[PDB]
């Protein structure tokens, strides 16, 4: 028996880099780690084989900002390859990345 | 300009004794306009029509005492240190990593 609480969930437009290519709406959402005490995970829900979901310790992850509305991650490998993520709004992907960047730490 | 992210939870002044009462206010994270990339914190006025304190986020030491209790100290000269109650664990958490995340 374990816990895992959501600390905020965003969406945004998902494609593979490696793809060259359609993009499709995803949560994104930063939880506790249930297995690590203190530390936090980032899942994509539905976007792994069987509709599954893409999940990662958040210090196994890269995360940058190309633009107001772009970021990309770079899962660790096993995964999808480098993702782009293209926000609806710049306040919802500034907010999450300033999550994100304190998640870290 | 742009608000990141907006939180309530019930201040109250510490400098004036135990007796001070607690509102429950908004508090906030904005763009600093003069800054790109970083951030300043701004305490909305206890009633509309107020003036807002704001300050550049690393002028301030934001410390977390509980799950829902964090104490603001802003530099000196302005409302003294002020504790903060929130409503509940979450929201308080979500606020505190959005803190660190902004504070560089």
């Amino acid at each position: 028996l374990g816990s895992a609480a959501v600390l905020m969930a965003v969406h945004a437009a998902v494609r593979p880099l490696g793809a060259g290519a359609e993009a499709q709406l995803r949560r994104l959402q930063l939880s506790a780690d249930p297995e690590r005490p203190g530390r936090f995970r980032l899942e994509l829900l539905g976007a792994g084989p069987g509709a599954v979901n893409l999940e990662w310790p958040l210090e196994s992850v890269s995360y940058t900002i190309r633009g107001p509305t772009q970021h990309e991650l770079q899962p660790p490998p096993g995964g999808p390859g480098t993702l782009s993520m293209h926000f609806l709004n710049p306040q919802e992907a500034q907010r999450w990345a300033v999550l994100v960047r304190g998640a870290t730490v």
